[PDB]
């Protein structure tokens, strides 16, 4: 099946920033989104096909792609509700049942990711999206990066579980800082606290994800079994 723009009624902007937007497949009238690159805007600063071997509930399905001579389009799953950011600075923070069912479904994508190996890097609240359901997809930069990957993979992942639980919970992530160079330390020492709300079973999970020394990270399994996690989720 080889695609064109022509296929396809176009809507509303969704994103911004390497230009995803609302679109329709002309025949069977199906919603969905066209994610418009520039390939020039890419010979500046394969991989759609590790993405097409994929299939997972929690993870944005990629139907396929065409390019023509300046843009490659990809044609992608509409998430009707939107972004995870979205729904943060709506709601503020989310509760725990909430949070905890989004940890879930992010380890369920990222079992399934590294299993077909995969692996993701940071996970940013703006780069989840949220189903009819709402159940989550998964689609500067310091706040979510790991110890390794600024200082002098597979457990990358459990660090950024563990900066979103926290985010999810408190409504902001634990290093945000004055400054680039102060996150910096900040996430380097590994310095943060809780307010006081954030309980002990969740403590204890972010706590564990958040250690300095990668293989003192739990694994997908043990988050996934952990026991704030599996009283809290639906
Ligand atoms: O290149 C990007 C960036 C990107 C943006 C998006 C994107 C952005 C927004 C949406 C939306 C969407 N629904 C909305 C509803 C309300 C407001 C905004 C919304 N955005 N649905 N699907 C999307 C997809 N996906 N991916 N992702 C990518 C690339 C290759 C493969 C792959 F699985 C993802």
């Amino acid at each position: 099946r080889q695609w064109a723009l022509e296929d396809f009624e176009i809507g509303r902007p969704l994103g911004k920033g390497k230009n995803v937007y609302l679109a329709r497949e002309k025949q069977s009238k199906f919603i969905l989104a066209l994610k418009v690159l520039f390939k020039a805007q890419l010979e500046k600063a394969r991989e759609v096909e590790i993405q097409s071997h994929l299939r997972h509930p929690n993870i944005l399905r990629l139907y396929g792609y065409f390019h023509d001579a300046t843009r490659v389009y990809l044609i992608l799953e509409y998430a009707p509700l939107g972004t995870v950011y979205r729904e943060l600075q709506k709601l503020s923070k989310f509760d725990e049942q909430r949070t905890a069912t989004y940890i879930t479904e992010l380890a369920n994508a990222l079992s399934y990711c590294h299993s077909k190996r995969v692996i993701h890097r940071d996970i940013k609240p703006e780069n989840l999206l949220l189903g009819s359901a709402g159940e989550l997809k998964i689609a500067g930069t310091l706040d979510y990066l790991p110890p390794e990957m600024i200082e002098g993979d597979e457990k990358v992942d459990l660090w950024s579980l563990g900066v979103l639980c926290y985010e999810f919970l408190v409504g902001k992530p634990p290093f945000e800082a004055n400054t680039y160079q102060e996150t910096y330390k900040r996430i380097s020492r590994v310095e943060f606290t809780f307010p006081d709300f954030v309980t002990e079973g969740a403590r204890d999970l972010i706590s564990r994800l958040l250690k300095h020394n990668p293989s003192q990270r739990p694994m997908l399994r043990e988050v996934l079994e952990h026991p704030w996690i599996t009283a809290n989720s639906s």
